[PDB]
């Protein structure tokens, strides 16, 4: 038998987040002037 | 025997979250100024 | 057997979330001034 | 001045491309026996 | 002046390709029996 | 001035390619028995 | 040259996805 | 020159995908 | 000479994603 539980992935907030700029999860080449 | 639960996969916010600019999940190239 | 339960993915709120911007979920190419 | 071209996103084969099973672009749940 | 110009995201074989079981993108849960 | 292109991301085989089996790009969870 | 029963299935067969060929000699067979 | 039975299955085939060949000479067979 | 039950199963196959050929002599198999 298995078991597997309580695991957790964040990026950037899990309570409280604001921005003011670019966020960018995955990108390919570009410009970002931010 | 199998178990899994209870994961999660958060990205900028779980509860409260504002904003003034750019959030991409996912980008091949282009320019974000933000 | 098996069994998976409770999992979850948000992305940039769950509970409240307010925005003045852009949010992309997926973009190829292209100029996000916001 | 902006410029965007030639780009691309090639989920699975650009070309002759055969298929015997399950594909699936986004799944939020279920049971996929291929 | 930006330029930005043959990017590419290239998932599972710009080409030929065959395929006998599960492919996904994405996947909030599940069994994937291949 | 700014310049980016040829830039590129091969997930899997960007050419001829089998597949006898699972390929997940993203998966919170789950029980995956290749 | 005496030829019985080269491939031979003794119960139910679910599905097919694929070539069964009983010989081959020459060509393309693209399944 | 006898042959006889080459491939033999005696209970259920779930599926096919792929090639079943009794017997080969020549040529392709892309399954 | 004298060939007979070459490849043999006597229980369930539950699939097949290959070659399962009997014998060989010539040509290209891309399973």
């Amino acid at each position: 038998g298995y078991e597997v539980h309580h695991q957790k992935l964040v990026f950037f907030a899990e309570d409280v987040g604001s921005n003011k700029g670019a966020i960018i999860g995955l990108m390919v080449g570009g410009v970002v002037i931010a």
